[PDB]
């Protein structure tokens, strides 16, 4: 089976280092902050094949049509916070409802991700966010894109959600 995911969420968050990791399996510490590309990873997940389409989204922000029935294909989406970026997480429900608005659905797969777990400098407690993907529906993961920690529990629990999804 192919799934679309698509990485979403604020400049800096570990978006590209996040997909790196999946893909690459290591920390990349600089990609091209203005860039946004796809990436195939076939893995096994609970026994299945699966060809994961990650797509990094990135660059200015804009709204054309056809960036609207672009994200309309994804499948799931990672809603992506940095733990040490107050804004970043603020910013997850612009991103939500920018999915809601191009599925025309209130039931999307999403799956909230609280990057860089590895700082010290956390100023979004754990349960802030458990508290916003609780009102959301969603599971919440803690990763490191710098540690690997949680990288696969991610993206394997947002497939996990597709297919819940489709046998609603
Ligand atoms: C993603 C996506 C996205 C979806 F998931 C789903 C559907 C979408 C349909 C679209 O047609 C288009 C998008 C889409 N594409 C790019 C965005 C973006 N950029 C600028 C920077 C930060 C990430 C990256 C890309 N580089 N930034 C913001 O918002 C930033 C803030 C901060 C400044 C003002 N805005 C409004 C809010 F305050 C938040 N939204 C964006 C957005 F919705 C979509
Ligand atoms: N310590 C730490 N740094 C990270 C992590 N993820 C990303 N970074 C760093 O944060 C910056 C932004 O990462 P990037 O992947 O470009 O974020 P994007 O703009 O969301 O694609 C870079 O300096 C990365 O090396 C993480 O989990 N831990
Ligand atoms: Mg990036």
């Amino acid at each position: 089976t192919e799934y679309k995911l698509v990485v979403v969420g604020a400049d800096g968050v570990g978006k590209s280092a996040l997909t790196i990791q999946l893909i690459q399996n290591h920390f990349v510490d600089e990609y091209d902050p203005t860039i946004e590309d796809s990436y195939r990873k076939q893995v096994v997940i609970d026994g299945e094949t699966s060809l994961l389409d990650i797509l990094d989204t990135a660059g200015q922000e804009e709204y054309s049509a056809m960036r609207d029935q672009y994200m309309r294909t994804g499948e799931g989406f990672l809603l992506v916070f940095a733990i040490n970026n107050t804004k970043s997480f603020e910013d997850i429900h612009h991103y939500r409802e920018q999915i809601k608005r191009v599925k025309d659905s209130e039931d999307v797969p999403m799956v909230l991700v609280g990057n860089k777990s590895d700082l010290p400098s956390r100023t979004v407690d754990t349960k802030q966010a458990q508290d916003l993907a609780r009102s959301y529906g969603i599971p919440f993961i803690e990763t490191s894109a710098k540690t690997r920690q949680g990288v696969d529990d991610a993206f394997y629990t947002l497939v996990r959600e597709i297919r819940k999804h489709k046998e609603k």
